């Protein structure tokens, strides 16, 4: 154990629901689900019951716990609030390692559990900068790394189950080659998006509007969140080259589902859609292409089975670019910390027609497009 063979599968999710990974906290262990987030950076577990909650964190029942003396409140669509302790934390099907980390023991919480989810918690995988209450509380990734000899990288395949690999790169979950961008700062994983086109067709704006305020990689998202005005863009573009079938604009706002008779979703009346990241050189970047199959997202519902339902999976956001796990998907990411980059490389884990792509380089002869 701890080879990143033994690492591959270590992934399960429920689709809009988030990936998690089984780990243990306290000692004697205690097993729980939990959330793989690189959006956050707390590590926060139900430790209190909850009627969406299989089990929860027992703190009276771990010798090794340690009370912080300190509260910790996060409203966000929701909230959580709790304690702050330290434990022993490991990860079954991860490095074979036990370290003692922060945990934010959730002692009551709204919208935040979800209902048959099968995740207990959330491992903020982001830096220390966006952990709460501040900056002072280390990062369970940052700890991991302190107290072992786990390389500082881990890599990420999302399957729409799937593969966590942590200080590491496991070849057999992609095929070509790996191509990076830099993380712009160590907050959120901060990226910076160049040129984004629909149907082979840029849009045209001053690429900064697609990093208005930020962009990020978030794991714990399942959305493609767009500013408003590339939101907008988008939605235009993907209407025109979608124009011989009409959907609800409901639909478009992803509060609506789209339906077709089993096995007959019309994918080719739907474009690709590339974003162009930033290279490691001055104005040389890649692009990453998502399919419909990544965009559509499918609603699994016994009652409407008779057909495939799909969600619009691209939405406005008010916070800037969110490449969520309908990005990830299909694509093998490294969050290569180490090396203050992140790549992506076509997964593993599409159609007869098209394929979702990692290519480049492309030139731009251009202004910062960063915030
Ligand atoms: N990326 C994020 N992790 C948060 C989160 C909280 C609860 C459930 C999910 C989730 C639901 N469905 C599918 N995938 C994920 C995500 C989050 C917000 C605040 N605090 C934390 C904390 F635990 F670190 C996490 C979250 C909330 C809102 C926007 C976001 F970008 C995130
Ligand atoms: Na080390």
């Amino acid at each position: 154990k701890g080879s990143f063979v033994e690492m591959v599968d270590n992934l399960r999710g429920k689709s809009g629901q988030g990936y998690y990974v089984e780990m243990t906290v306290g000692s004697p262990p205690q097993t729980l689900n939990i959330l793989v987030d690189t959006g956050s950076s707390n590590f926060a577990v139900g430790a209190a019951p909850h009627p969406f909650l299989h089990r929860y964190y027992q703190r009276q029942l771990s010798s090794t716990y340690r009370d912080l003396r300190k509260g910790v409140y996060v409203p966000y669509q929701g909230k959580w609030e709790g304690e702050l302790g330290t434990d022993l934390v490991s990860i079954p099907h991860g490095p074979n390692v036990t370290v003692r980390a922060n945990i934010a023991a959730i002692t009551e919480s709204d919208k935040f559990f979800i209902n048959g989810s099968n995740w207990e918690g959330i491992l903020g995988l982001a830096y220390a900068e966006i952990a709460r209450p501040d900056d002072s509380l280390e990062p369970f990734f940052d700890s991991l790394v302190k107290q072992t000899h786990v390389p500082n990288l881990f890599s990420l395949q999302l399957c729409g189950g799937g593969s966590m690999i942590i200080g590491g790169i496991d070849h057999s979950l992609y095929t070509g080659s790996l191509w990076y961008t830099p993380i712009r700062r160590e907050w959120y994983y901060e990226v910076i998006i160049v040129r984004v086109e629909i149907n082979g067709q840029d849009l045209k704006m001053d690429c900064k509007e697609y990093n208005y305020d930020k962009s990020i990689v978030d794991s714990g998202t399942t959305n493609l969140r767009l500013p408003k005005k590339v939101f907008e863009a988008a939605v235009k573009s993907i209407k025109a080259a979608s124009s011989t079938e009409k959907f609800p604009d409901g639909f478009w706002l992803g509060e609506q589902l789209v339906c077709w008779q089993a096995g007959t979703t019309p994918w080719n009346i739907f474009p690709v859609i590339s974003l162009y990241l930033m290279g490691e050189v001055t104005n040389q970047s890649f692009r990453i292409t998502i399919l419909p199959q990544q965009y559509l997202r499918p609603v699994e519902d016994v009652a409407t089975s008779q057909d495939d339902c799909y969600k619009f999976a691209i939405s406005q956001s008010s916070t800037g670019t969110v490449m969520g796990a309908v990005i990830m998907e299909g694509f093998y990411v490294v969050f290569d910390r180490a090396r203050k980059r992140i790549g992506f490389a076509v997964s593993a884990c599409h159609d007869e027609f098209r394929t979702a792509a990692v290519e480049g380089p492309f030139v731009t002869l251009m202004e910062d497009c960063g915030y």
